[PDB]
């Protein structure tokens, strides 16, 4: 039920990503480079396994998961977390837990653009991705 999310997407706007990274304890030099990086996110499915690739000139990640089933993840900033991804209100909600902390990565389609909202602590970052053909 994840189908409109599938494809290759390019970052076209970012708000408050420095605040989100700083909340997670990312150091200033990594924040600096990240603030100038425009990732490509690729979301594919094979049966009920999703694979989400994030590619850039700086960091690169890949995760595979089944919705609703917890998985181990090592994030771009090297946090080792317990993760689960579900559909909720038509949004793809990715929850990461580690050391009693949590962060959510929520993706929603609005007017054909994929809006990624990242929340940790009080920090709320909104990143807009546009689909590639
Ligand atoms: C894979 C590219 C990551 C770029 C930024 C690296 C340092 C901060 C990492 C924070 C967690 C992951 C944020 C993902 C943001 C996104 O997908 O647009
Ligand atoms: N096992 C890991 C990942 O879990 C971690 O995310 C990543 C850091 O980002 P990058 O690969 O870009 O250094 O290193 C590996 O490839």
């Amino acid at each position: 039920m994840v189908d409109a999310f599938l494809g290759t997407w390019k970052l076209v706007d970012s708000k408050n990503f420095d605040d989100y990274m700083k909340s997670l304890g990312v150091g200033f030099a990594t924040r600096q480079v990240a603030s100038m990086t425009k990732p490509t996110t690729i979301i594919e499915k094979n049966g009920d396994i999703l694979t989400l690739k994030t590619h850039s000139t700086f960091k690169n990640t890949e995760i595979s998961f089944k919705l609703g089933v917890e998985f181990d993840e090592t994030t771009a900033d090297d946090r080792k977390v317990k993760s689960i991804v579900t559909l909720d209100g038509g949004k793809l909600v990715h929850l990461q837990k580690w050391d009693g902390q949590e962060t959510t990565l929520v993706r929603e389609l609005i007017d054909g653009k994929l809006i990624l909202t990242l929340t940790h602590g009080t920090a709320v970052c909104t990143r807009t991705y546009e689909k590639e053909a």
